[PDB]
């Protein structure tokens, strides 16, 4: 078994923090059951976190790889290795200059914003604003309710693929949380251990990512995604929950 | 005789520079009558274009005066003496911060985006979006047409003023252009040269400006104000023909 979890809203409580699924991830790490992170946040954003690698960012942009993986992939890039399943983030911001002149309207991304204006937007500190402006693939939108579908309908004329995250909007080609799990599973170095996938996320983002794995379980708020489990409480205190009602009874068995 | 003029739209073109312009502020020149340019752009724009003092930048948030001026006024910054008509840049910003609390919802501005944003937003080069970023005292706002409304009425319960420009909103507190035509026409040397006082503009955010001046000209497209002179064609060329037809005969 491996559990691939996003990040915001799901193993992360609303002050961005592990602290709450910590016993969770502890019950998991105990029965040797690998957590891999899932998420729209870049890279610098995970390490931030403590989080080792392997880990997947950028909404499946991207897939980390500790530098000793058994499995030769991607590139070597800082100490990890990388496989890259999007287009770069420069490509996408060019393409998006496109669809504003398509929409005739403004589209701003985090790349336009200073790092100020990023935390006072996100609610983040100024130096973990820095890391969120760190993005190598997928760009993070800034848009009004009323423009959203004229945008959407822009950046699908130009090429550029689109999803929400929770709060934002975001563009990118080429990069699919389900997509980047699948590429991890098939570069696993024991066959045996992602033969059962168990995916945990609470947005439109997640959705991929539920399509990619065995057991699906939201824990975001309202009614979830067809075929997925649910929690009785969103965020970490899902995580947990799952962890202890849905995952545990199925390590031991027999 | 004074003469105001707005730039954008007005001696300056769709580029942004001096069209059949030249020539009618050089005829100016000749006559030894001094011409001040009244914008939204800031002193750094201004300064790009080649304009010596006195100016007024910012929609009047700021007077600039050679620092030699004969009536002491404002206060000394190198080879200026300045006089603030409105608050500074800063308070703008934090009043928008409560502004946005009201509203529910983000309030960018330029304050808020990198100079490539700005540039890309403007048609500036990012060179000149350095300059247009360089604010004392009025924020430009980048707002979609449809939160515009929301917008105004939480700038306002904020204690703000706001203005349009003709492409983009702004907000600041105390700067308007005609407070700042009355301000440097009360500081001018000679009295006699005041008295009479022309004021020409593109838009209709011009109409602080025509309101303080003793004949207004409107070198813009369609119809200009109550009370307010046309040309048959805007910018340089309409300024020409205002310079030509209604100046140049006195
Ligand atoms: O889209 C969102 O709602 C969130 C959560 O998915 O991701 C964005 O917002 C987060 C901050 O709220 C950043 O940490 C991520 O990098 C990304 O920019
Ligand atoms: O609001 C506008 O439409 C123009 C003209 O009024 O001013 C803003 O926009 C100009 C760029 O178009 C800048 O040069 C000015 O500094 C200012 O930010
Ligand atoms: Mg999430
Ligand atoms: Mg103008």
């Amino acid at each position: 078994m491996i559990v691939f979890t996003d990040l915001d809203g799901t193993l992360l409580d609303e002050r961005g923090e592990l602290g709450p699924a910590r016993e969770a991830l502890e019950r998991l790490r105990a029965l040797g059951v690998p957590v891999v992170p899932v998420t729209a946040k870049t890279r610098k954003e995970v390490e931030a976190l403590g989080l080792e690698p392997p880990f997947i960012v950028e909404n499946g942009g991207g897939l980390y790889l500790p530098r000793d993986w058994p499995v030769r992939a991607g590139r070597p890039k800082g100490g990890y290795r990388v496989v890259s399943l999007a287009w770069p983030y420069r490509k996408v911001r060019a393409r998006l200059r496109e669809a504003e002149a398509l929409a005739g309207r403004p589209i701003l991304g985090y790349g336009d914003l200073t790092a100020e204006a990023v935390a006072r937007l996100t609610g983040l500190s100024r130096e973990a604003a820095r890391r969120a402006k760190a993005r190598e693939y997928d760009e993070t939108l800034v848009l009004c309710p009323e423009e959203v579908e004229a945008v959407l309908e822009a950046l699908e004329a130009v090429g550029l693929e689109w999803t929400h995250g929770g709060r934002f909007y975001h563009a990118a080609k080429g990069a699919d949380k389900g997509r980047a799990v699948a590429r991890l599973r098939a570069l696993w170095p024991d066959p045996e251990e992602a033969r059962f996938a168990v995916g945990l996320g609470d947005s439109l983002n997640d959705l991929p990512l539920f399509r990619a794995v065995d057991l699906a379980v939201y824990v975001g708020r309202g009614d979830p995604p067809e075929g997925v489990l649910a929690t009785p409480a969103p965020g970490p205190e899902g995580f947990r929950y799952a962890v202890e009602r849905y995952l545990l009874p199925r390590l031991s068995r027999r």
